[PDB]
């Protein structure tokens, strides 16, 4: 099957971020999730105490050696990258994707789709050294889809994402850098305080034309962990069989069901298995003129 | 709720063994799975090449310090151990389980159940040092439930498990060792069936047996899905029914693996269990194996 994802994200023993947020949703959708755990921690970065192991570049290339030696690299119709927070591994992902593209081409399979979630910060706070930011600018030259939060889109493009106009500028930066498809997952709007806006920006490499889509979700009170990780995983799942605009709509609806369930910080991903596959409602994703 | 498991097993990128095999079924049963990954490898040990990282004791005690400091230990109504292949970590599981039981007592919670799958070898081959065998003998004195394959039962007890009689002798060894509940998951007329033993030690022992169809071919991760399913069903079933349902889950999963190309003659990759293929069959097997009292 083509429902095979290499997922390069965090592992935590307790809670739902990185591969712990992404794996269950994708498996529910019928995907084999092949996870490389960039860290193996007790819990996410928000608890009072974080303990555990972080991969270095040598651990990453050792795992790749095993995948290469057993000829698994052509399995990966999708590559999903999340929390890495290591300059050398962010840079190495480009080689991993190129070796997957080569193995699939040699076996005459559909091109791999590389989804790059450039995980660096949230709520004004940066998790990574500045060298990681530039590593993501170079890696995004190779991505098919990028799913930055507004903070990541802002620091990568140097455009303050604060409304639809500035979101479009930040997205255009991603296109110029070489990412054809961008989802800016949410930004607040001074002029519409009860909603979050998202942008889907689709550059046609051949024509140079850009198809843009936007929509909103309700702006729920409170801070949530893992929202991006569930979002990107859900997007991969829906984008497998849906056009990207509809795939974004479903993925938004999945997050809205999860957040509203939490309300009636931690996303209880495994409590809502039917909502993960069939969200109680889809967000409208409408073309822009 | 008490549907929280601390699961101490292997992580593989490719394929379905250890925590990757155990996690999805337990999550489908509504459990939070807190996984400690004893190794993070490219694939299971059956492949010609196996690459990646292995925990030492210090890495294990480091994660444990995180779980302790954040007051997570009292949440673990269940402890499930599988692939460790490290004498010092196997030894350390007794102290981990003891600390969970004390944190649970302190908070007015019912006692935990520790399920010990003593993962050491299969098809007559050890995949661990002789050191790990003895560490399992000593951990098993602290286990509530043990789920050896017939090889593991054989080397732990030093009884050759080849029939119902010898399986009973091996299970008796586990009970004398201190393990009240033993499932010997399969053994050898009638070449088309495998037999299993459930033995529950008041000094008296209740024993049960049953059969499943024997599918030709070598599967890996079968024990890992089985123990995971046993934990899920045993939470709301008596142990005989929970074994019956876990056996049914495995028959469905092996049939789906064969259905999607996983013949006896097929590749290691083709024989990888189709864990994602039929999620409803992981919760609700199409058959439930009979588990019938012995006299
Ligand atoms: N407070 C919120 N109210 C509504 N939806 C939210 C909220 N926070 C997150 N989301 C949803 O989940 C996704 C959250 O990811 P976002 O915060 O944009 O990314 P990240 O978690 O990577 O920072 C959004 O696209 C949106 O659907
Ligand atoms: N070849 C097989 N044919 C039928 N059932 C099998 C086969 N291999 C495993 N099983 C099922 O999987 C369960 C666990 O398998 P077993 O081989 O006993 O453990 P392990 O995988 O730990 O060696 C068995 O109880 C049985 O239900
Ligand atoms: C380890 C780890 N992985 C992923 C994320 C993003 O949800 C975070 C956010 O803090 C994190 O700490
Ligand atoms: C890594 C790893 N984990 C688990 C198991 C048992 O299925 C094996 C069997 O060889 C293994 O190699
Ligand atoms: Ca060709
Ligand atoms: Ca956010
Ligand atoms: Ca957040
Ligand atoms: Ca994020
Ligand atoms: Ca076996
Ligand atoms: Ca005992
Ligand atoms: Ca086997
Ligand atoms: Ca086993
Ligand atoms: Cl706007």
């Amino acid at each position: 099957d083509d429902k095979h994802v290499l997922s390069i994200q965090s592992h935590v023993t307790h809670g739902y971020v990185g591969n712990k947020a992404a794996t269950f949703p994708l498996q529910l959708h019928g995907f084999d999730v092949d996870a490389i755990n960039t860290v193996s921690l007790s819990n996410h970065s928000g608890y009072p105490v974080i303990k555990g192991h972080r991969m270095d570049l040598e651990e990453f290339t050792t795992i790749m050696e095993g995948l290469r030696a057993n000829d698994f690299l052509s399995d990966y119709a999708y590559v999903l990258t999340g929390y890495i927070n290591n300059r050398d591994i962010v840079r190495q992902v480009a080689a991993t994707v190129a070796e997957i593209r080569e193995a699939r081409q040699k076996q005459g399979k559909k091109d791999a789709v590389f989804f790059c979630d450039p995980v660096m910060g949230d709520d004004g706070r940066l998790y990574c050294k500045e060298e990681v930011v530039e590593a993501y600018r170079e890696l995004l030259t190779h991505a098919d889809v990028a799913t930055p939060n507004y903070f990541e889109a802002s620091i990568l493009s140097t455009v303050e994402v604060k409304d639809l106009a500035s979101a479009i500028e930040a997205a255009n930066w991603f296109h110029t850098q070489g990412t054809p498809t961008v989802v800016i997952k949410s930004f607040a709007m001074a002029d519409d305080p009860t909603h979050l806006r998202f942008l889907l920006s689709c550059r046609d490499k051949a024509t140079g034309s850009t198809k843009r889509y936007t929509g909103v979700v309700p702006y729920h009170e409170g801070r949530y962990t893992g929202t991006g990780d569930v979002f990107a995983a859900s997007l991969v799942a829906f984008a497998h069989s849906d056009p990207m605009d509809l795939a974004v709509g479903k993925a938004m609806g999945v997050l809205q069901d999860l957040i509203k369930a939490t309300i009636e910080r931690e996303l209880r991903v495994t409590s809502y298995p039917d909502r993960l596959q069939h969200p109680s409602s889809v967000a409208l994703v409408t073309p822009l003129p």
